[PDB]
């Protein structure tokens, strides 16, 4: 589990969106697992606008903090999983790292903020979604 406040935004899994995410729809995409909604509170998190490869990631299945090197977003083919059937994922950014299904949600971060969100894993790799190219997060 795990969601990014920023503005008045919350972005979280498209899969794991609640029914009160769906009743304030802002946008989705369910090719890249992303879904956001709007909140009456405003949130303090700050959307990272760099081209990094480097950062560090929550896992709560070890309840610790990993540093990792990642690729550039891009449109990768995954497995099946109990959410979605096997099909390519666009703006997706991969890691070597540990990871399960609960892990979800967990925030990947950069000296400049927040990069992504916990999405994919399986055979010692970890999926992060990129929000960095989403610019419309921070105006309005
Ligand atoms: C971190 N992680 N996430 C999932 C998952 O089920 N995500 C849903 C999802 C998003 N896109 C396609 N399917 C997973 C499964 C096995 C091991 C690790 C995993
Ligand atoms: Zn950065």
């Amino acid at each position: 589990s795990g969601a990014i406040y920023v503005g008045n935004y919350r972005v979280v899994n498209r899969h794991l969106a609640t029914h009160n995410d769906w009743a304030n729809l802002v946008w989705e995409d369910s090719s890249r697992d992303l879904l956001v909604s709007s909140t009456t509170a405003q949130g303090c998190d700050t959307i990272a606008r760099c081209d990094c490869q480097t950062g560090v990631y929550y896992c709560s299945s070890r309840r610790k903090h990993y540093p990792v090197s990642f690729s550039k977003p891009s449109l990768i083919f995954v497995e099946a999983s109990e959410y979605y059937p096997a099909r390519y994922q666009s703006h997706l950014m991969l890691a070597v790292g540990h990871s399960e299904p609960g892990d979800c949600g967990g925030i990947l971060r950069c000296q400049h903020g927040v990069v992504g969100i916990v999405s994919t894993g399986g055979n010692g790799l970890v999926g992060f979604a990129d929000v960095r190219d989403l610019l419309w997060l921070d105006e309005e």
